[PDB]
């Protein structure tokens, strides 16, 4: 099943986002506007497959005056770490549940990123996790406040 997803204003889209393109959950690389339709195109790199994907802006007119330009995002699961080996983690979700070979994507240093903060830290260490079409991969990370 396809990853659940959160609608995103395009004015709020930056280069680096997390988006859905063409069905697939993408880190955009380049934000364009279309001479064609004057919409916003995304290029964007599969986060699973590292394939290049290209999408334009959806616009919709929800009320008088209201034109709106969005696209969407993949909605994001936290899970806690329970342990690292050899490139993949054991994670666990809000419920228990276990993911005993839970990837790590290579982007921007997350595996040391994790390790170093791992090492310092155990609980309060989250990974951002995307889940699309069955698969799941560690995107992100986040030591959790202390206060939650």
């Amino acid at each position: 099943s396809a990853s659940q997803t959160v609608t995103i204003p395009c004015h709020h889209i930056r280069l680096g986002d997390i988006l859905i393109l063409q069905g697939r959950p993408c880190q955009v690389i380049r934000i364009s506007t279309s001479a064609a339709t004057g919409q916003h195109r995304y290029l964007g790199v599969d986060l699973f497959t590292k394939q290049l994907h290209e999408e334009s802006s959806f616009v919709s007119n929800p009320a008088p005056s209201v034109v709106v330009q969005t696209m969407l995002g993949p909605v994001f699961k936290q899970y806690r770490v329970l342990d690292m080996q050899d490139g993949s983690i054991v994670a666990m979700t809000e419920t228990g549940d276990v993911k005993q070979n839970l990837p790590v994507i290579d982007q921007s240093s997350l595996w040391n990123r994790l390790q170093k903060a791992f090492e310092s830290g155990r609980g309060s260490v989250r990974v951002l996790v995307v889940s699309d079409h069955g698969r799941e991969m560690a995107v992100d990370m986040k030591v959790v406040h202390g206060s939650r």
